[PDB]
């Protein structure tokens, strides 16, 4: 909507205070004009009609329990925008500053979040498996990254291409979490998953097997559940990415770590210049090797490490 840019204050899902960019016109709306063509956050009001209504607030203070998922969806979308712009010179998910839209309070007891082809959508969780999912910066960045993938490589959401799609979202979700630098880790969704259980997470990139996800191609799932295991087989690629960044010896294969920034550069280039909708794991390896070659040279440690990592997870 048309109005003047304002700065509200509120509390997120985890109880932390933050400032948020709003727009004033009679009400204060969750509309951040400071980034691209705007970040807009909507109330789905426990229903499934999308987007719902642009979030309106009378006083620009967002401290009510009902406000918390909106505060975080809005704020973490901003952080994710900043990551892509500042680190990769990418303007929003389409590269042309597309408006970024999110809806919170989607459905009832909804233990998931998704990109619906046009916007991000966050459940509140049932209070047992999840609390409101926008409370996780890695989750928000995971969702926005699906939009980036859809506008670039276009990885089909099933089987190997779908597992790559998932891993790309986990990788950049994690890199955004490190970018913000608040309790960063290589786990996925730990801030909003299972409030009654400390120390766990939805997935682990450092050790996918801790939750039964494969960490080697020989352990890949080939059934039909979960679109051919897109949230399962992502572990194989997540592990490779973790090794590229952090190093380690995995099934006897040693990988020299090159750090998060170079991991991000290599995978961003692969995603935007080499991957296609039908890319499989072997083709991702080739794309990553070529990307590292472009960036660092054929004889570089970076190229050698990419090869080591894919060797370690059994992807040739
Ligand atoms: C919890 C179940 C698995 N979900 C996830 O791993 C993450 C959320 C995590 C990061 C907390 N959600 P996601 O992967 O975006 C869910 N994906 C999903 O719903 O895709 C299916 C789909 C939805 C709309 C349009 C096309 C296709
Ligand atoms: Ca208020
Ligand atoms: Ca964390
Ligand atoms: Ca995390
Ligand atoms: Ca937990
Ligand atoms: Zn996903």
């Amino acid at each position: 909507i048309t109005g003047t840019s304002t700065v509200g204050v509120g509390r997120g899902v985890l109880g932390d205070q933050k400032n948020i960019n709003t727009t004033y016109s009679t009400y204060y709306y969750l509309q951040d004009n400071t980034r691209g063509n705007g970040i807009f956050t909507y109330d789905a009001k426990y229903r499934t009609t999308l987007p719902g209504s642009l979030w309106a607030d009378a006083d620009n203070q967002f401290f009510a329990s009902y406000d918390a998922p909106a505060v975080d969806a809005h704020y973490y979308a901003g952080v994710t925008y900043d990551y892509y712009k500042n680190v990769h010179n990418r303007l929003s998910y389409d590269g042309n500053n597309a408006a970024i839209r999110s809806s919170v309070h989607y459905s009832q007891g909804y233990n998931n979040a998704f990109w619906n082809g046009s916007q991000m959508v966050y459940g509140d969780g049932d209070g047992q498996t999840f609390i409101p999912l926008s409370g996780g910066i890695d989750v928000v960045a995971h969702e926005l990254t699906h939009a980036v993938t859809d506008y670039t490589a276009g990885l089909i959401y099933q089987n190997e291409s779908g597992a790559i799609n998932e891993a790309i979202s986990d990788i950049f979700g994690t890199l955004v979490e490190f970018y913000a630098n608040k309790n960063p880790d290589w786990e996925i969704g730990e801030d909003v998953y299972t409030p009654g259980i400390s120390g766990d997470s939805l997935r682990s990139m450092s050790d996918p097997a801790k939750y039964g996800d494969p960490d080697h191609y020989s352990k890949r799932y080939t059934g039909t559940q979960d679109n051919g295991g897109v949230h399962i087989n992502s572990g194989i690629i997540n592990k490779a990415a973790y090794l590229i960044s952090q190093g380690g010896t995995h099934y006897g294969v040693s990988v020299v770590g090159i750090g998060r920034d170079k991991l991000g550069k290599i995978f961003y280039r692969a995603l935007t210049q080499y991957l296609t909708p039908t890319s499989n794991f072997s083709q991702l390896r080739a794309a990553a090797v070529q990307s590292a070659t472009d960036l660092y040279g054929s004889t570089s440690q970076e190229v050698a490490s990419v090869k080591q990592a894919f060797d370690a997870v059994g992807v040739k």
